C-alpha cells in the first residue's frame, strides 16, 4: 500500500505545516501537525477542557463506530518549545492520504497548554519520530508509520515542504519526479529516538564549504534551524545590522536587508538553504526588526534541521531495518 497527502502551511510565514487525517468511522478529518521528533498521535477532542479549545475541529470517540477506549492507559508530553498535552487513549481507524490503519492508537487530549490552544489552525499532532518515544502508560504505543510499515510497498516516508506553499507527504514509496539530481543516503542513529544524523558542514552564501561534523536531528515539527552558537554567529556575521537579542529570544536582523543562503551536507551532497527561507518577518506587527531562521542550539542539548532546512529538500525518511535518512536537491 502507499498514501500521499497534502501539507499545507498554517500561515504567511511557514511557522508549521497541517496536513488531513480521517479519524474514525464515519471519518472525521482533523488538520494534525506531522512531527518527525516526536512519537504520539493526539487531538484536540470532546474531553479537551472547554476553556482550552479556541477554534480547533475536535475527534469525538463516541461518534466512532470503530472507536475503543484503551483501558487504563494514559499519556502526557513536554516538547522543546515548552508547550505540553495529556489525556487517556482510545485504537480507531486512521488514514492518511489513502494509507490506513486499523487499531492506531489515538490519544484524546484532556488537557493541552496554552500555545496549543492559541493555534486554531492545529487540530493535534503526528508523531513520526521511533516508537521508543511514544508517551502512553502503562503500554507504550506505535506510530502510524511503525503500524503501517509491513503493509507499505517500501520501508518508508518522505517529507516534501513547501516554501510558503503547500507539499506532500507519501508513505510507502518514493516519488521520482518530486526531487533533481539523486538522493544521498546518510546514517541515522535511533539511540536518542530521533532520525539523528550527522551533516559534513555547512557554508554561508557564496562562501567556503567548511568541513566539520554537526550532528542534530531531522524534525518537521520544529520551524527553525537550530544550530552551534559558532556556525549561526558565522552567518549572521555576513548580515549587516544582525545581533543576537536576548529580549526578542534570538537573531535578530533589519528587515531590509537581503539575506544570504546557507548551505549544509549531507555526504558529499550539499542543499542550499535560499535566503528568503530564513526570514521570519517583523518581531511585532509594524515593527523593522525581523526574526531570523536560523538560531543556536546552545542550550537545547541538540542541534535540529528544522523546516527551514527541510523545506529546501526532498527528504526520505527510510524505515527499514537500519534506518537512513536520504536528502535531495528539488
Amino acid at each position: 500500500s502507499t498514501g500521499s497527502a497534502t501539507t499545507t502551511p498554517i500561515d504567511s510565514l511557514d511557522d508549521a505545516y497541517i496536513t488531513p487525517v480521517q479519524i474514525g468511522t464515519p471519518a472525521q478529518t482533523l488538520n494534525l501537525d506531522f512531527d518527525t521528533g516526536s512519537s504520539d498521535l493526539w487531538v484536540f477532542s470532546s474531553e479537551t477542557t472547554a476553556s482550552e479549545v479556541d477554534g480547533q475541529t475536535i475527534y469525538t470517540p463516541s461518534k466512532s463506530t470503530t472507536a475503543k477506549l484503551l483501558s487504563g492507559a494514559t499519556w502526557s508530553i513536554s516538547y522543546g518549545d515548552g508547550s505540553s498535552s495529556s489525556g487517556d487513549v482510545y485504537t480507531d481507524t486512521v488514514s492518511v492520504g489513502g494509507l490506513t490503519v486499523t487499531g492506531q492508537a489515538v490519544e484524546s487530549a484532556k488537557k493541552v497548554s496554552s500555545s496549543f490552544t492559541e493555534d486554531s489552525t492545529i487540530d493535534g499532532l503526528l508523531g513520526l519520530a521511533f516508537s521508543t518515544l511514544n508517551t502512553v502508560s502503562p503500554t507504550q504505543q506505535k506510530t502510524f508509520f511503525d503500524n503501517a510499515k509491513a503493509s507499505l510497498d517500501s520501508p518508508v516516508f518522505t517529507a516534501d515542504l513547501g516554501y510558503h506553499a503547500p507539499g506532500t507527504y507519501n508513505f510507502g514509496f518514493i516519488d521520482t519526479t518530486a526531487y533533481t539530481g539523486s538522493i544521498t543516503y546518510t546514517a541515522v542513529s535511533t539511540k536518542q529516538g530521533f532520525w539523528e544524523w550527522t551533516s559534513t558542514g555547512y557554508a554561508v552564501g557564496s562562501g567556503t564549504f567548511k568541513s566539520t561534523s554537526i550532528d542534530g536531528i531531522a524534525d518537521t515539527g520544529t520551524t527553525l534551524l537550530y544550530l552551534p552558537a559558532t556556525v549561526v554567529s558565522a552567518y549572521w556575521a555576513q548580515v549587516s545590522g544582525a545581533k543576537s537579542s536576548s529580549s526578542v529570544g534570538g537573531y535578530v536582523f533589519p528587515c531590509s536587508a537581503t539575506l544570504p543562503s546557507f548551505t549544509f551536507g549531507v555526504g558529499s551532497a550539499r542543499i542550499v538553504i535560499p535566503g528568503d527561507y530564513i526570514d521570519f518577518g517583523p518581531i511585532s506587527t509594524g515593527s523593522s526588526s525581523c526574526f531570523g531562521g536560523i538560531q543556536s542550539s546552545a542550550g537545547i542539548g541538540i542541534n535540529i534541521f528544522g523546516d527551514v532546512a527541510l523545506k529546501a529538500a526532498f527528504v526520505v525518511f527510510n524505515g527499514a531495518t537500519t534506518p537512513t535518512l536520504g536528502f535531495a536537491s528539488k
